[PDB]
C-alpha cells in the first residue's frame, strides 16, 4: 500500500480525538474524515467545488439556500450520506453552541431537510457569503452521533466519515496511520491509500526529518530553505504563494493597571509600531519571505484594490520603521523614563515590562519575537520573549491574561476572511472561538460593517463598507500589522507525483487543516 507521510500539525504526543468540532482534536479530521459539502477553491477566484452536494441555489433574496446532495454516497461504515446528516449536525451546534467555532449559528434560523437529498437553510440576514461559510462547518453522521451522550466530550476515537482516509490502521503516541475509507465515493480517483501521520513537535524537530527526506507533505517553517532542504536531495521541493497578514496582537483588557495604560492607549500602539523594523523582522526571521504590511488596517498589499489610499496613507506612517517618530510620539503621550533606567514610564509616572508571546516551537515566529523586543528597546519600551506552548499561548489569549501576542490570520480571496475573523466581537466570546478576535477591542459601527459585508453581492457596495472597516481599523490601530506572509508548503517527489506548484498552481497547496483544498491536492497525487 501507499504511505503518505503528512505533517498538518505539530503534537508532543498523539492523543486520540477526531472530534471535528472540537479546538482539541487532530488535524487530520476535517476534510480527509469529514468531507464538506463544497470546497471552494480561494486562489481560482473562489470558486466552488462540489463534493458531498452536487449543487447549491441560493435564493434571488439571498436569505435561504438549498444545497442538493450527490446520490449513492456513502459513510464509511456502508449507511447513506443524506440530507439527515447535515440537518443534524447544524442542529447539534445551535444546541451546544460550545461546538459552533465559527458562529455559523448567528447567520443560519433553521436547517431542514426537504427530501432525503436536498436540505433548505433559512437565514437569519441576508448573506451572499453563506455558500462558503456553510461549507467550512463539518458535517457529522446523524446514525453515530444521535446516541452521543455528550458530543462536547465525545473524542470519537473510531470515526465514521465520508472523507477519503477514515480507517485508523495504527494509533501510538508517536505515529498513526490513516487508511482510505473502503466505501469512499470518490474512490476511483484516491491513489493514495493511507496517510501516516508521525509525531513531531516543534520546528527543529521537523527540520531533521524533512532534510532526511522522510516527510512527503508539509507546511512548516523551514530555515534558510533552499541552502538546508531543497540542496539536500533533488526530490524536495516547495512552493510559497503569497497569503495572509502577521501581527502583534495587543490585549485591550489586560489585567494589570500599567500594562492596561500602555496598551489602551492609541499613540503608545502606534509608537510600538513606528519602533518595529518591518522589513529586517521579514529578512532575518523569515529568510526573506514575506511583504511588508504598513497597513494600520491590517489590509496588505495584496487587496490595494480593496483599499482606500488616503486611508492608508494617512495611517502609514504609524506603521513604518521610524525611531525618532516611536520616540517623539512616546514622549508627546506622556510615556517618559522618570526612573533613570532608559525605559519609559506610563504616563501616570508606574514602570511596566511587556511580555510578548508566539507559540513554543513556531521558531520563525519566536525570532520575530526576538527581534520586536531588540527593536522595542531602542524607543525605550520595555518588553521580554514569551513562548509558552500553542496551547497555553492560546489559552492566555482566550482568558485575556496575556500583554502582546505575534500572529499570523487566515486568508481569504477577499478581505473579510481577515477583517472578521481579526475584528468580529462576536468572535471573541465561545470556548472553541480561536484566538484571532481576542484583543477585546470593541465596536458596534465595525460589527455592524462586518455583518453587513455580503448583504448584497454589489461589489461597489462592499467596497464602499470595506472603506468603513479600513477607517475604523487605522484610526484605532487596533493591532500593530508586520507583514503578509506564504503559505509554506514543501513536497517531496521520491514517493508520489501530482503535486500542486508554481508550475501546476492549482490552489492553496498547504496542508494545514483549514485549508480544505487540501482534500482536492490529496486526490491529484499519484504513488511512484
Ligand atoms: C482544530 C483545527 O483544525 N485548527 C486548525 C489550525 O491548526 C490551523 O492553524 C495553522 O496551524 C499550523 C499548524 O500548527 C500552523 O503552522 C505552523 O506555523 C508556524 C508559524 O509560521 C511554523 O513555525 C510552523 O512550522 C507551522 N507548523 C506546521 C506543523 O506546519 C499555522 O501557522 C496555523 N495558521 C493559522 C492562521 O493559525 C488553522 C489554519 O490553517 O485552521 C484550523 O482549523
Ligand atoms: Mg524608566
Amino acid at each position: 500500500r501507499s504511505e503518505l507521510t503528512i505533517v498538518p500539525d505539530f503534537y508532543p504526543t498523539m492523543v486520540r480525538n477526531f472530534n471535528p468540532y472540537l479546538a482539541t482534536n487532530l488535524r487530520t479530521t476535517t476534510d480527509f474524515i469529514y468531507e464538506p459539502l463544497v470546497v471552494f477553491n480561494e486562489m481560482k477566484g473562489n470558486t466552488p467545488v462540489f463534493r458531498l452536494a452536487e449543487s447549491y441555489k441560493m435564493a434571488d433574496d439571498l436569505m435561504s439556500v438549498t444545497f442538493d446532495i450527490r446520490k449513492g454516497v456513502k459513510w464509511s461504515d456502508g449507511e447513506a450520506f443524506t440530507a439527515d446528516d447535515v440537518v443534524y449536525s447544524f442542529g447539534l451546534l445551535k444546541a451546544k453552541p460550545e461546538l459552533d467555532q465559527r458562529g455559523i449559528n448567528k447567520w443560519v434560523t433553521s436547517v431542514e431537510k426537504v427530501d432525503e437529498y436536498k436540505v433548505r437553510f433559512r437565514l437569519s440576514e441576508a448573506n451572499s457569503n453563506v455558500p462558503y461559510e456553510i461549507s467550512l462547518i463539518p458535517i457529522v453522521a446523524e446514525h453515530v452521533w444521535k446516541d452521543v451522550k455528550d458530543p462536547t466530550t465525545f473524542t470519537n476515537e473510531n470515526p465514521v466519515g465520508t472523507g477519503p482516509f477514515t480507517v485508523i490502521d495504527t494509533f501510538t503516541p508517536q505515529l498513526y496511520i490513516q487508511c482510505r475509507n473502503p466505501n469512499y465515493w470518490d474512490a476511483a480517483n484516491l491513489e493514495v491509500d493511507c496517510l501516516r501521520v508521525p509525531q513531531i513537535a516543534n520546528n527543529d524537530q521537523l527540520l531533521g526529518k524533512i532534510v532526511n527526506s522522510e516527510l512527503d507533505w508539509t507546511s512548516s517553517f523551514v530555515p534558510d530553505i533552499d541552502r538546508t532542504y531543497a540542496a539536500a536531495n533533488p526530490n524536495h521541493h516547495y512552493w510559497y504563494p503569497a497569503a495572509g497578514t502577521q501581527a502583534f496582537m495587543v490585549n485591550f483588557k489586560n489585567p494589570d493597571p500599567a500594562k492596561k495604560e500602555a496598551l489602551d492607549n492609541v499613540d503608545f500602539r502606534r509608537a510600538f509600531s513606528m519602533a518595529l523594523d518591518r522589513q529586517t523582522i521579514i529578512d532575518i526571521a523569515f529568510y526573506g519571505s514575506g511583504t511588508v504590511n504598513d497597513f494600520a488596517s491590517g489590509l496588505g498589499y495584496a487587496f490595494e484594490a480593496w483599499s482606500d489610499e488616503a486611508t492608508h496613507k494617512k495611517y502609514k506612517g504609524f506603521n513604518t520603521y521610524d525611531v525618532e517618530g516611536s520616540k517623539k510620539l512616546l514622549a508627546k503621550a506622556g510615556f517618559k523614563d522618570v526612573n533613570g533606567d532608559g525605559f519609559v514610564e506610563t504616563p501616570s509616572g508606574k514602570s511596566f515590562e511587556l511580555l510578548i508571546q508566539s507559540p513554543n516551537g513556531w521558531t520563525d515566529f519566536n525570532n520575530t519575537v526576538q527581534l520586536a523586543v531588540e527593536q522595542l528597546q531602542e524607543v525605550g519600551i520595555k518588553a521580554k520573549a514569551r513562548t509558552p506552548e500553542f496551547a497555553v499561548y492560546n489559552q492566555a489569549m482566550l482568558e485575556g491574561t496575556y500583554d502582546v501576542a505575534y500572529t499570523n490570520y487566515f486568508h481569504g480571496a477577499d478581505p473579510f476572511t481577515y477583517w472578521n475573523s481579526g475584528y468580529n466581537s462576536a468572535l471573541q466570546s465561545g470556548d472553541g472561538m480561536p484566538r484571532f478576535a481576542m484583543h477585546y477591542f470593541t465596536d458596534k459601527k465595525l460589527d455592524g460593517l462586518l455583518d453587513s459585508f455580503y448583504k448584497t453581492a454589489d461589489k461597489n457596495e462592499q467596497l464602499a463598507i470595506a472603506h468603513g472597516i479600513q477607517k475604523i481599523i487605522a484610526e484605532n490601530q487596533v493591532t500593530i500589522p508586520v507583514m503578509s506572509g506564504a503559505w509554506m508548503y514543501q513536497y517531496n517527489t521520491t514517493r508520489f507525483t501530482g503535486w500542486w506548484s508554481e508550475e501546476n498552481p492549482k490552489g492553496r497547496p498547504s496542508v494545514w487543516a483549514g485549508i480544505p483544498e487540501r482534500l482536492l491536492h490529496v486526490l491529484d497525487l499519484k504513488p511512484v
